[PDB]
């Protein structure tokens, strides 16, 4: 555990320096243990009230999500903290069909390369907030085609319609 150790070292932290402050003073091993401890409460976590909509939690059926025989990629350009991507790989992957994310081993564009000719071999999907608004969605048909222009909606229905088949009632 890294927090759990950081917490202990915190609580023995404060214990320490304030201990040691009165009783053996050292305003130079008070004030670099208060600094130590300052950062190390903030470390493990400066308050609870930071997190929203509240953390994980387990159901019923499964515990994780599932990825394997994917058989589409939806992936995005532009360097960031995969914020962008997770979106919509989730509505993607998890409303429609099941994608997989790669981004190594390759030179030049080697997120959207590498993902969508290794991992997304059948179909592709390069979305993007900031295409989407000022552009648009694309879905990477590198086996069919190569590249198509969708809004996000189209890109679920197409890839979905394609692994898929119309009309369920016979």
């Amino acid at each position: 555990a890294e927090r759990a150790a950081l917490e202990e070292l915190v609580k023995l932290q404060g214990e320490r320096v304030r201990g040691l402050k009165q009783q053996k003073a050292s305003a130079e091993l008070i004030e670099e243990e208060v600094a130590k401890l300052l950062k190390l409460k903030a470390q493990l976590g400066p308050d609870e009230s930071k997190q929203k909509f509240v953390l994980k939690t387990p159901k019923a059926l499964e515990e994780k999500i599932r990825t394997t025989e994917t058989q589409v990629l939806v992936a995005s350009a532009q360097k960031k903290l995969l914020e962008e991507r997770l979106k919509l790989v989730s509505e993607l992957q998890d409303a429609g069909i099941k994608a997989e994310l790669l981004y190594k081993k390759n030179p030049k564009l080697l997120n959207q390369l590498q993902y969508c000719e290794e991992a997304g071999i059948p179909l592709v999907a390069i979305i993007g907030e900031q295409e989407l608004k000022d552009g648009v969605i694309k879905l990477r048909s590198v086996t069919s085609r190569e590249e198509v222009d969708v809004r996000r909606e189209d890109l679920v229905e197409e890839i979905k319609r394609r692994t898929g088949q119309p009309l369920s009632i016979s």
